[PDB]
């Protein structure tokens, strides 16, 4: 029955919303100059990262940042609480997707440790636009231009975001579509030390099949949509990869860079 | 129109027959399965490949272990050459793909250029079972166990390919089956350098629908194969990436030879 895979793309649309604080659907409100109801401080250099605090949630250092964590760091430690808070979420999430909390243990942990990162860069893709990113729940934008300017090994961990993004967006997908999207990510079933994989790709099918059926309703114009979806989650892997070199990097460049510990158990080697 | 795509996906299985030499139908009878009249030379021992590079229609070098090349550059470079075949076959095949001929020159080299290793290590699947790897047009079967006992450096080279293939042809998928995806492969829209991605995303539409048509009448109870596939293009890209990972650090290995210059001109990067 097609109807019942409509009620499960509606279960998951609904812990999606009751999940994520911050929505693409708010994310473009925001975003596109227009909705003017409350529009983000925009940081593009230095100057504005000082004003930044002022008008900006930020427990982070406002005056001078060389002789005190520099922008570069304050940026990327900031960067890790936000990081910790999606898992969190996402963790949150994953319980309501229907099977997950029966799977063994184990795999809930190894699904969680593998695809949170994955999940974390599809939704980052909903806060930007070719030019930069939300930051602080919306109340902010910090521009591409300046993020690509901090010190070398910091001025490249986002843009290969922002370039995934840009193609990503292209497809126009909405809450209702990612949430899917985002439960076909989790329950994957190749994921390294999966115990029992039937269990999961069971649910994947389903989820799956959902996301189908889903896809086809929502953009009935747009072809092979749902093969040009799947296809993006190679595109996914790669970036994790970058990123965790480019991490392996950091741990040696600076011996006082802290990488909080819940991010520290998530990744690994190899 | 359901006529259109099933004239595609035969015109391309016929077009795939008469281009690769070893079907699917073939290697699978010769493999593990029985179809016993004319069993292929196992390798399984350094005596084993001794023995056969010389009673067997290969190539290159003949059978020499006494302080004179080694045996896993003699097999490596084995590879190459038979790689450098396939890569010719491929090209005649995409060359049969509608639309690709009148593709531009450039975009065309482009597709081929990327896509011929993830074409490779999918057809090598075929000639894969979990003990072993068909060798010379079928002829012999090296073993995977003498494949891991090479070398310090090639000892980890087909262990990777082989988890792959064990996976993939879990999917139970047929040369029918091969013949549109490997065209949906070729016909990559994210290949970088590309001059005008619109045809070559326009045909891969086309040819995506009819994989997704091909797939649910060939297996109508494999459940949601088509999307457990295009899964699998990111394992391939992976695999194809840490491939020329393994390659760099051989080029730390053998290098400068002034009898090289025309033999290792054969062989570009790809
Ligand atoms: O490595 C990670 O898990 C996060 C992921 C992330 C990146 C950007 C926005 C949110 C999360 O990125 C980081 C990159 C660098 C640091 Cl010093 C900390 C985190």
């Amino acid at each position: 029955e097609s109807a019942d895979l409509r009620a499960l793309a509606k279960h998951l649309y609904d812990s999606y919303i009751k999940s994520f604080p911050l929505t693409k659907a708010k994310a473009r409100a925001i975003l596109t100059g227009k909705t003017t109801d409350k529009s983000p401080f925009v940081i593009y250099d230095m100057n504005s990262l000082m004003m930044g605090e002022d008008k900006i949630k930020f427990k982070h250092i406002t005056p001078l940042q060389e002789q005190s964590k520099e922008v570069a760091i304050r940026i990327f430690q900031g960067c890790q609480f936000r990081s910790v808070e999606a898992v969190q979420e996402i963790t949150e999430y994953a319980k309501s997707i229907p099977g997950f909390v029966n799977l063994d243990l184990n795999d809930q942990v190894t699904l969680l440790k593998y695809g949170v990162h994955e999940i974390i860069y599809t939704m980052l893709a909903s806060l930007m636009n070719k030019d930069g990113v939300l930051i602080s729940e919306g109340q902010g934008f910090m521009t591409r231009e300046f993020l690509k300017s901090l010190r070398k090994p910091f001025g490249d961990f986002m843009e290969p975001k922002f370039e995934f993004a840009v193609k990503f967006n292209a497809l126009e997908l909405d809450d209702s579509d990612l949430a899917i999207f985002i439960a076909v990510i989790i329950l994957s079933g190749d994921r390294p030390g999966l115990l029992n994989v039937k269990p999961i790709e069971d649910i994947q099918d389903n989820l799956l099949q959902a996301l189908e059926l889903q896809l086809k309703l929502n953009h009935p114009e747009s072809s092979q949509l749902f093969a040009k979806l799947l296809q993006k989650m190679t595109d996914l892997r790669q970036i994790v990869t970058e990123h965790v070199q480019l991490l392996q990097v950091i741990k040696k460049t600076e011996t006082d860079m802290s990488l909080h510990p819940l991010l520290q158990e998530i990744y690994k080697d190899l």
